[PDB]
RNA sequence: GAGUAGUUCAGUGGUAGAACACCACCUUGCCAAGGUGGGGGUCGCGGGUUCGAAUCCCGUCUCGGGCGAAAGCCC
RNA sequence: GGGUGCGAUGAGAAGAAGAGUAUUAAGGAUUUACUAUGAUUAGCGACUCUAGGAUAGUGAAAGCUAGAGGAUAGUAACCUUAAGAAGGCACUUCGAGCACCC
């Protein structure tokens, strides 16, 4: 769902920043890219589900980057609405 | 002429030097830098000369080049 | 503006380390190791001693190997005092630029 990502009010970018966004429950929707290494994805989606927050996985992470406006690509993006 | 420490170069008859690299400690999450120490070389290989050969001689191996009809020879 | 490289699998900055460590002095201790050097005189060549080596010549004493032990300095290693730094990854906040080139 890049409609939700390329828009939205507040969005944090990067697995660490999404984990820090989860660590204070200020995030409303969590987006995670599929073709990323699951070793890192696991830790953020687990904490996400544990918090009880919705997770919307997306196909491409380069596309995630492009939707965020970033030029390098992201693994996880948190929408801190 | 080219072949010498792991690499790169010195060493022009006295058992192989420097630099860098490597190991150990300093030392620690981890490396770099650094400071002490340390280990390492059929000197292409084999005979001879000599008390002693990386050095001289002979045979021989590989590479680059020169001479020669070639064998050889020279660098 | 152009050509690359890296970058949310974290650019970059600060912090935290590194650390009271390196380094700089004054003493202290005077045992360790390392380095340099060893009168005259022959000899290319000498810190001394033992054991093998090998040994032509020179010398009171030879070059190798293995030990052990020495003076003269120069160093590091250990205490006390006063000062006292430094790069990167990783870590911790901020989170997107940084680097080489013309
Ligand atoms: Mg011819
Ligand atoms: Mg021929
Ligand atoms: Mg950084
Ligand atoms: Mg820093
Ligand atoms: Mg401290
Ligand atoms: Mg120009």
């Amino acid at each position: 769902s890049y409609d939700k990502v390329s828009q939205a009010k507040s969005i944090i970018i990067g697995t660490k920043q999404t984990v820090k966004a989860l660590k204070r429950g200020s995030v409303k929707e969590v987006v995670v890219a599929k073709d990323a290494d699951p070793i890192l994805t696991s830790s953020v989606v687990s904490l996400a589900e544990d918090q009880g927050i919705s997770v919307s996985m997306v196909e491409s992470m380069k596309k995630l980057g492009k939707a965020c406006g970033i030029e390098v690509g992201a693994a996880a993006v948190a929408i801190i609405l």
